[PDB]
């Protein structure tokens, strides 16, 4: 019983998702039969079955081959602790036994998550797509919770949670949704829309992540990091530097591979949910959250900030909705720090933002009251003009790029703060 | 340039026939179009000519290319013995001249299966796939000894015969069955559903060939043998493991082969008789040679079973039908296991198969005889339940996988009798 | 690093220099048509393909050049726009002047830079100086209210153009935005199809066949031949004379033919630049068919313009002085946009010159023969050699204006520069 | 001047025809737009030109770049001499200016026979595919005079002598015939017919070419020759086997290229005439020279034959009937030989195809006399069977491949010089 089983899966093609242009040629042909199908409405459940699984397996088989039997664990987790909730959901309903399936099924996310933070070294069941994979599962358990969902077979479940597409790192979306957008093949000319809006997608991302992304990344980042970290100090103009590139450079790469994902979704004939909507004129934090990362804002926005929102209200904790309104945003803003791993930056970057959500709602309570005073002694109301506009989408611009500079991890190589 | 031909043929390509996966990308482009051409009522004869050709090359050249040669030679061998009958069948059937010709055409196969034997070490005309072809070769001349056949051309006759999906080791086809189903394109429904059959086969037979076959294969079975070598004695432990680890592995093995086959034959339009319909699973032997090797054993039993029991009935030999019966089994058996080579393990197979096959007709003939006893005696019959299933299941298991220890050839090397 | 050596760095595309140029922008723009064949555009495709081709074309030795690219179009999308906010409101007839000038500014300054100090501005590019055509003729659009509204990617679709760009025909905004809009039918796609490989082949032959062998096997012995004797005139210089006016057409009609190709490719059909200018029996009649695309601008936008403000200010006493003086400070106006240099000047004045001249030989000739027809005698035959003779002596006087511009004479002599 | 434009010349790309299975890429992506406006019944006259001229440049573009100018010499030659009739056909019908601008047409060809036996170099004139287009333009002056041809534009006559296809060595064709064809589009079964027969003929092709040529000429043809002439002497064993050897490679390379011309002929929507239809089972000399190199031999037959049969019927030179056909034969195939090269090897062909086909001609009158002989006496006819079919079979056969060794010039080195 030799355990030679990893080098064995170490040495696979290792087809890199959305690498080299060349990858669309592959991928094209492979979706070829697909979107031929859906002109006659009809659906091959097996084709896609095997290009699904044919290129997460090659993109999974790199140097770190392994992760390819923590995915056929994680799956099986999966399969325990959602069809379980189902049964319990025919029978009973209680609040503990959601919450149990919910955390049971988010374990292998905390255990990767936390692993490093006491080990030092990655955890076993970690996988490249597992962080934007337990938004699905649990998802699908929410749903049983409120009742929205009552049967599925498992081959819509494992068709739904292991998306071809969106599974590295791709749009977070919904059982619900997916299904509903799944069952019913669009019209010829719809089809042909999404055909053209797929093709513009994959141009753009050429553009956005073989040039835009390359400039910005392996050209600028580099030499300003090394002369940032050369002058030293608290903070220098080579930092500022290095806080516009990077966060140009995640915009760029993001919106890349998201336009890719969005287009190979629409050749299947299933619209995914955008990522990126112009998040740089967005002239204030609550509207850049609804520009910015679209799918995981969303999520969070809808499982983790209502529903803590709605339990708040039920117990009648704090007394003024304000106060409940802004320990919802702390607390959904530091748990969406920690689902980018438990480091001190990440934390801090989580803790930054709901700081600015907050300071937002507080300042648009004070310009409403601030117009109600003018207006009553008969001045007129604050001014609307374009200089209002630039003013706010300065300010937004400068504190989303502190946040991603916060988030780049780069203030622990300029400065050794170990928390 | 060229020096000998032998050198030459080595020169040339030589891809295994459902080797590395990369095989299918191949054969999947060389199939594009005939596929493709098959939804409509047309069929590329000089395409499929030179495909066919073109891989049954491939998968014959490598370190053994000579045996190409041996091919061709095969080839006239059946072109002189199959229409040389064909003129004496429009004339009249003589029993001698049909055993002649019947012996003539299975004489390649004789000297490939008897040559080792005697002092040398392989015949020339010996090739890949000479076993699985001759029973396409004298499938014919039975056929016209019953008339069902009665006009052909070479075309037809060459194209059925080397059938490039079904040619190293497949599954045996007829020619009647064959000739009328490659005549008759399916529809467009009917297609469609082929299409997706195949990608299914193909799917599963990259799960039963390089993964399961592996791990059963190249990972326990070395060990084990190593083990029960190293234990020596008449049988051990790791005995045991040996035979269930090779019973299984030659399952997975054989049955990815047999859906790669079935697989690409219907990529061509035809739909080749299966192989394995889940073994292991039988309640008796009987019912398992219904189920393990369906072609070869349904050959075996329409061709040299059914027949030998015609012509022991035509000269009632024997007093009664069961004795017929019983010697037809035992008889067809040891011809199977001459046809797999004459060693004196597969003739142990061959004899342990129709022993077995005998005393389950006889166990059948009891349980109905002593059924009646109770029904006469007024008692409930004997037990049907679920527990009876599970043990006949469990006994039909260990035998069948007993018979692959003794097929395995390993007791060859942990006895080293009659050697 | 990232520096102007990344820019260098890039790979360097001459705009129709090799057959396989054109492999790449057949393969290119084939989808283009194909859209275009059903009567749909892809905005965003175009737009991509169109930078692509203009960043190969502009990163060549100096690539420094697309930083000046860069801060042209910024330039003109400033300015631009400044006068079509100022426009609806009123004209002030000097507002429109000081726009002009400043959307003529970064030309004006490549063209007086090297006549000053040593060399060109850093702002030169490779087509500035069939770019700023395009821009000005918007302010022109704007003054005469015949373009009142657009958008910000109709403007910057118009003037970077990819196909002209460079040297390609001068286009003005109303007629490409018109033809943009309206996508022709499909029997006349077929046919600009067929006219754009028409013209594809004969630029092939007229670019790499005819002018390399009169501007790689003839021109330079000739020139050698030619400094070698000396002298003010010489059997060399005749030589050199012919040899560069075919050059120049056979390399610039080669050069247009596969502008006029690439832009039916794109659905769009560029004004002609050349029809058979050889065969021209006036002078003024040449300018019709040389060059037609800038000749035709200069004629609308510099000419009438001129005309037209000195009659409405009465300065000269009749209409043919205010016609000759227009003649010739439209072309000294063509002559210092080639550059400011001696022989373009001369070049310039002299086709001025001869176009006054040409036009008081009419006239003369109108006179003589209405003279003669009163008197009774028949006018003067013009059957095969009259018109024989005009053609003859149009095109020795072309070819010398070609010798004169070609900046030969500037070796040949070492007149003040 | 300088003279160097042959440098220039020989810097062009090269690109020769039908060389790589690659080039039937570039030629099917070029041709595309020609084969669909057939569909849609248009033709592309401008595209067909660049596309031509593109190809034939491409094919003339090697290491003797300097043809080219030859090329362009030799068009600017025949228009002269074909108007140079067309003006004077209408006019005048002396049989003298007709022969004289014939010679004057066919001259070209003459110079580049000629010059080789005297200056020992090749000639100016001469270029790739000269010797199958005098074929073209002679035929055209021949329909002139007959009355056949009347008004045609520049572009039908320019189009028609330099077919892009079969240019280099193809059919040769006449203008009647093509004209025809070249107006009328085939509907749109035709040319999906045109389309499969095209692909088949491209596949067959790289069968001949690359595979069976390859076989025949670059492996077995020099070990045979060097084989025969190390044994050296009158004849040998070696050089029987280099004759079989190199008749069946002359015939596989021509009917390849002979496939890949008439397959881009009919994705031309032109259906050129065809080279070769079974030859091998000639039986006969006629029936060989009706079935090898059809084109050719039927051109030489329609214009060199039937013409000289009738002139000498003109004027009674000879009594009978037979010994004008034997002599109009000895002529024909005389010519044929000074077609192929005034060397000593192809004029011995030319008069041994002669002689073969007048004994030909007296053994079918002598074996009529003898069949009417026996009936009249009463007996049996003489026999037409297998026997008698495979003799015929067997000597046509050595003859043709004795003539293809005389043919081979193989005979110039074993024989005569030195080695
Ligand atoms: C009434 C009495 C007089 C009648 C005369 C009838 C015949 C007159 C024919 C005169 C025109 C012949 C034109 C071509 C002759 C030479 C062609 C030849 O030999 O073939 C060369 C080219 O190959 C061909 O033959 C090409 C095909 C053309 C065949 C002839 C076409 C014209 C036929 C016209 C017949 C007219 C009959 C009368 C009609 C009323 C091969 O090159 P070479 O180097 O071997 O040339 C020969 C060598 O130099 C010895 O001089
Ligand atoms: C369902 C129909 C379609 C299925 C997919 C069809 C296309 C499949 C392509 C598989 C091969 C991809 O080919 C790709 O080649 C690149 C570049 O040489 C190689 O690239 C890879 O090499 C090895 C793995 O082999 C890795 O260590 C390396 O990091 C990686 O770059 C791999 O060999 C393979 O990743
Ligand atoms: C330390 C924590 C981080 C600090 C974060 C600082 C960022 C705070 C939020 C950005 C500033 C918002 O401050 C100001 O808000 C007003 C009131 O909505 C915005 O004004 C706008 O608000 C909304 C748009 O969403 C419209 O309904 C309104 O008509 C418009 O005026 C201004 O564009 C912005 O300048
Ligand atoms: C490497 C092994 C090489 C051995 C194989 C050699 C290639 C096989 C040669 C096939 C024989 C070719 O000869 C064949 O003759 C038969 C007899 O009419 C005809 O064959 C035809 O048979 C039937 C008749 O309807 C058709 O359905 C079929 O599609 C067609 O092939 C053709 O004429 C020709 O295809
Ligand atoms: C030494 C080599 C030989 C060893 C193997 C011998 C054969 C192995 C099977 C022996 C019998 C086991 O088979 C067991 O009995 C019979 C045989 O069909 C089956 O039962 C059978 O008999 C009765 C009616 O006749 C019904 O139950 C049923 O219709 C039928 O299948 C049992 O459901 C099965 O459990
Ligand atoms: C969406 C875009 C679709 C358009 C299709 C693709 C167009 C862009 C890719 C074409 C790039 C060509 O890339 C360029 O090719 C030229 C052609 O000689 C070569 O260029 C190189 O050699 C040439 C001459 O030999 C020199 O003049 C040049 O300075 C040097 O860079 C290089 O290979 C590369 O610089
Ligand atoms: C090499 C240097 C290149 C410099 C940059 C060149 C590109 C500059 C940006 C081009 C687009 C600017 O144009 C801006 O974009 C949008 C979105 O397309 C345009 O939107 C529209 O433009 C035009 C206007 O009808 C439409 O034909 C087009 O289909 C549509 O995109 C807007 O009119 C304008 O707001
Ligand atoms: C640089 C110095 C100037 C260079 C030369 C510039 C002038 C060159 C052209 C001068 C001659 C004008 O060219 C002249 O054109 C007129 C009108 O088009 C032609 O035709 C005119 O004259 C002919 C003479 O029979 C009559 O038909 C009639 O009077 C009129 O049609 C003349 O045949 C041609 O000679
Ligand atoms: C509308 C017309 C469409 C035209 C279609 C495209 C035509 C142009 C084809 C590509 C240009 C020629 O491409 C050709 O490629 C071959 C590939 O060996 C190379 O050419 C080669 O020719 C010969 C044999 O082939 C070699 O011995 C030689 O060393 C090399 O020059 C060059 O790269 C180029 O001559
Ligand atoms: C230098 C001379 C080179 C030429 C060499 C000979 C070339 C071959 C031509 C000779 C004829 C061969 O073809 C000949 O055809 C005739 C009539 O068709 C047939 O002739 C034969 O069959 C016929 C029946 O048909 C019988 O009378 C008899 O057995 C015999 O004459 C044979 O098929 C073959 O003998």
């Amino acid at each position: 019983f030799q355990g030679s089983m990893i080098d064995f899966l170490k040495q696979l093609p290792h087809l890199e998702p959305y690498g080299n242009p060349f990858y669309f040629i592959y991928l094209g042909i492979a979706l070829l039969p697909i979107f031929i199908g859906l002109f006659f409405k009809k659906r091959f459940a097996i084709y896609e079955c095997l290009v699904s699984i044919t290129f997460i397996v090659l993109a999974l088989t790199g140097t770190h081959a392994s992760q390819i039997l923590a995915l056929l664990f994680y799956i099986v987790w999966q399969i325990i602790w959602v069809y379980s909730y189902k049964r319990y959901r025919s029978q009973r309903d209680n609040k503990w036994v959601f919450y149990l399936h919910s955390f049971l099924v988010v374990l292998p996310l905390i255990l990767v998550k936390v692993e490093p933070t006491i080990n030092g070294t990655q955890s076993l069941l970690n996988f490249l797509g597992i962080s934007y994979l337990t938004f699905r599962a649990v998802g699908m358990i929410i749903e049983m919770r409120d009742g929205v969902l009552k049967e599925f077979t498992l081959g819509e479940f494992l068709r739904f949670m292991l998306f071809m597409p969106t599974f590295t790192s791709g749009p977070i979306d919904r059982f619900k949704r997916f299904n509903e957008d799944y069952q019913s093949i669009p019209n010829r000319d719809e089809l042909l829309n999404m055909l053209e809006q797929a093709v513009k997608y994959i141009m753009l991302g050429f553009l956005y992540k073989f040039v835009l992304a390359q400039i910005f990344g392996s050209m600028l980042l580099p030499p300003l990091k090394a002369q940032a970290l050369s002058q030293g100090g608290i903070f220098n103009l080579p930092t500022l530097g290095v806080m516009y590139v990077y966060g140009f450079d995640l915009f760029f790469d993001f919106a890349g591979y998201s336009m890719f994902a969005l287009a190979v979704s629409n050749l299947m004939g299933i619209k995914s949910p955008i990522n990126f909507d112009k998040p740089f004129i967005s002239r204030d934090m609550k509207e850049f959250w609804n520009r910015w990362h679209m799918s995981l804002s969303f999520w969070f926005r809808d499982f983790v900030f209502m529903r803590l929102v709605i339990v708040l209200m039920r117990n009648k904790v704090f007394k003024n909705r304000n106060t409940t309104s802004n320990v919802a945003y702390i607390i959904n803003m530091m748990v969406m720090g920690f689902w980018h791993g438990i480091t001190w930056y990440y934390i801090a970057y989580g803790i930054f933002h709901g700081i600015g959500l907050v300071i937002n709602d507080a300042w648009l309570r004070k310009k409403k009251t601030i117009n109600k005073d003018r207006k009553k002694a008969g001045l007129k109301p604050l001014p609307e003009n374009k200089w209002t506009k630039a003013l706010g989408i300065f300010i937004t611009f400068n504190t989303v790029m502190l946040s991603f500079l916060i988030f780049s991890g780069f203030l622990n190589d300029l400065w050794f703060t170990k928390k």
